[PDB]
RNA sequence: GACGUACGUCG
RNA sequence: CGACGUACGUCC
């Protein structure tokens, strides 16, 4: 409530009436100062003119937070503050309350579907457009479509009112550059994307800095590696007997995916078998059922295959005994979704093995170096004080709950509450979790919880708590990540422990450092230079940009007037053709087919919320004899209850010429395509 | 459905 | 220098 010279200073360069970037590390710091920015933009207009100053956030848990702060903070100035999101407009006259309301606090991507819309036609309506993390404007975000239709009014000559551009960030970042001669092409070039010619970057006030901002120290620690791999010898040699399997019945599964020698347990055999996949559930042949017969073959082969090399990577991450457990889940989940010959002759062939597999894991001769380095260091912290509240990151999801599940049943270490802490992820299917559980794991986070396995979630701006301890458990980011992940630790004292086992994560910590200096010594550089020559350089960028973005316009090509018939992957069977297909909102697509209604079954979908104007009801899957494919979703619209289909889980046929062909997005695939219309 | 980041594979 | 795959996260 009580400014001092540290926020203060950074706060000159916005109450000019010139667009800047802020740059504080702190996390109340660039709140506070927005405040102050408000307070100042709104107390400087003369009688009878209001400001219509608006916030951006890119997440709901700062856009809530934000929202109650404005609300408390212009109560006592008599300042009408509501703020939208994707489930506060429930059919909201968004012109209305952007002309009542004074400060706007709507997530950008609202704005960017009004401007597409026609509401709101120009920022005019704005005198203060502050960005949160602006250093997220990147190729085509939110943020990014705002500052492009901005430069547009600014450059096509409709130039009016024009609000000011004050995004705050913590760090400007550097991309992929790697002299001092680029890195400041990219902060120009960020420049010029967010319209600003000023810097805000504390250079007299470093002592409150260094005194509230303390960070912490890196601890690399590089560890051994599966020198004893008895599992990962059994499940390579299980892989290979099915892999064999899988060459019977297909000859030339070689020249599909020609890419190098795969080897068992890396990314690169997951890239192959799902080439692989891709390339064999094309396989055509005149029979419409001996075909449907051997893709499925294929499919589920692929499939075991696919769940194996997780497996391994599971193992080589975390104990044996969990990639075992994840195994022993997906043969159970598999148990209860039909048993035709080629499930059972792989469960049979599985639990041939599952006894020496159970053995090998619950040897306790085969712990991994990476866990017993990181119990080790653990107790070793605990030790030196028993008051410290940790935080790790692992890049999976089922890594994560294998750590849990570790830090659970382990003898060694019984002191430690593992709060899981994923986030919303997906929204498709029963994994992740919701807002309000992730809100409540926070605020249990003083205290019932020390210790929490996050996947990348634990920084994004969201606040958290006064971690002492961060460790990256095989984690790896580029210059923003370790930027913020490493000001999580914030009081007096506290590491930043890096275990792995492959030194290419060493390296890419050890160039981040580097670029981090960098970026510091671009910022200094930028600064210490003058404004008419950085303005007339970020107009020449912005102009240069502009026109690249005009040259690179195709609406799209000639629509192909045909009848394809989308028809199931894994399956082979006729769904449904692609005459009955209505598109919504030019995003979803739809099918009225009486015929098709027999062809899915529905199923309670796991996560109910609507988006945009769609209720989220149930979930389709395949009705065959045993499919169990997921097929899209079934919602209302707005009063009819219609499927919309993913052609992500769908292969395109063509009647006339008769080959087979994929596509990932509805984008790509290409078709005359008519709008629903509410008639049948 | 859109967007971003990381790792990786091909020319 | 472009295409793609996976994982992760966010939004509507
Ligand atoms: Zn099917």
């Amino acid at each position: 409530f009580k400014p001092r010279n540290y926020q203060l200073e950074l706060a000159l360069p916005a109450m000019k009436g010139k667009n800047t970037i802020i740059c504080a590390p702190t996390g109340c710091g660039k709140t506070f100062v927005s405040l102050l920015i408000c307070e100042h933009h709104l107390k400087k207009f003369p009688q009878g003119q209001k400001g219509k100053v608006v916030f951006f956030a890119n997440q709901i848990p700062v856009y809530e937070q934000q929202k109650s702060v404005f609300s408390k903070y212009f109560e006592r100035h008599g300042y009408r503050v509501t703020g939208i999101s994707g489930a506060t407009a429930e059919n909201v006259p968004v012109e209305q309350i952007v002309e009542n309301n004074d400060i706007i606090i709507l997530t950008p991507q609202i704005l960017v579907n009004n401007l597409k819309k026609g509401t709101i036609p120009s920022l005019s309506i704005f005198t203060l457009m502050i960005f949160d993390e602006c250093h997220n404007t990147s190729k085509q975000h939110p943020y990014n479509m705002i500052m492009f239709n901005y430069l547009d009014q600014k450059l096509g000559g409709s130039s009016g009112p024009l609000p000011q551009v004050i995004g705050l960030t913590a760090s400007v970042g550097v991309g992929d550059a790697k002299n001092t001669d680029e890195a400041l092409d990219y902060i120009c070039k960020l420049c010029a994307s967010l319209d600003a010619s000023v810097i805000a970057t504390v250079k007299h006030n470093l002592e409150e800095l260094e005194q509230v901002v303390y960070k912490p120290q890196k601890f690399f620690r590089k560890v051994e590696s599966r020198i004893s791999d008895k599992f990962k010898y059994i499940i390579a040699q299980l892989m290979r007997d099915t892999e064999s399997l899988a060459k019977r019945i297909c000859k030339d599964l070689e020249n599909l995916s020609q890419i190098q020698n795969r080897e068992f347990g890396t990314q690169k055999y997951e890239q192959w078998i799902v080439t692989v996949q891709k390339a064999c559930m094309v396989f055509q042949m005149p029979d419409k059922d001996e075909e449907s017969r051997i893709c499925k073959a294929l499919f589920l082969y692929t499939s075991h295959l696919r769940k194996y090399n997780d497996a391994l990577i599971i193992s080589e991450h975390a104990r044996m005994k969990d990639a075992l457990d994840y195994l022993k889940d997906f043969f159970s989940n598999v148990r209860a979704a039909g048993f035709d010959e080629i499930e059972q002759d792989l469960t049979q062939r599985f639990e041939e093995k599952l006894q020496e597999l159970e053995s090998v894991s619950r040897d306790p001769s085969n712990e991994n170096p990476k866990l017993e380095d990181l119990c080790f260091i653990l107790q070793e912290e605990y030790h030196l004080n028993p008051e410290t509240i940790t935080i790790l990151f692992v890049k999976t999801r089922a890594l994560v709950d294998a750590l849990k599940n570790w830090i659970e049943g382990n003898p060694k270490l019984s002191f430690l509450k593992p709060g899981i802490l994923t986030g919303r992820g997906k929204t498709n299917q029963n994994t992740g979790m919701t807002l309000p559980a992730q809100k409540c794991i926070l605020d249990a986070f003083k205290g019932d919880h020390n210790i929490l396995i996050a996947t990348s979630v634990a920084d994004e701006g969201i606040d958290i708590a006064q971690c002492n301890l961060v460790i990256l458990y095989e984690y790896v980011g580029n210059v923003i990540k370790m930027i913020q992940t490493r000001g999580r630790g914030r009081a007096r004292g506290s590491k930043c422990f890096l275990l792995t086992s492959n030194a290419g994560v060493i390296e890419k910590e050890q160039i981040n450092m580097y670029k981090e200096k960098m970026m510091n010594d671009s910022i200094l550089r930028l600064q210490t230079w003058d404004e008419a020559v950085f303005r007339e350089k970020i107009l020449h960028i912005q102009t240069h940009e502009k026109f690249i973005r005009d040259s690179q316009e195709k609406p799209k090509p000639v629509p192909d007037k045909e009848n394809k018939k989308l028809l199931c992957r894994k399956c082979k069977a006729l769904a449904c053709y692609t005459a009955d297909v209505r598109v919504i909102e030019e995003c979803h697509y739809t099918v009225l087919g009486d015929a098709f209604k027999e062809c899915f079954v529905s199923r309670p979908h796991p996560k109910p919320k609507q988006f945009s104007s769609f209720e989220k009801r149930a979930k389709i899957f395949c009705a065959r004899q045993n499919c169990s494919h997921d097929w899209g979703i079934h919602v209302k619209y707005k009063t009819f209850e219609i499927p919309v289909i993913k052609i992500e889980s769908f292969v395109v046929e063509d009647i006339a010429t008769g080959v087979q062909t994929l596509y990932s997005k509805w984008k790509d695939f290409h078709f005359e395509k008519i709008p629903f219309d509410p008639a049948e």
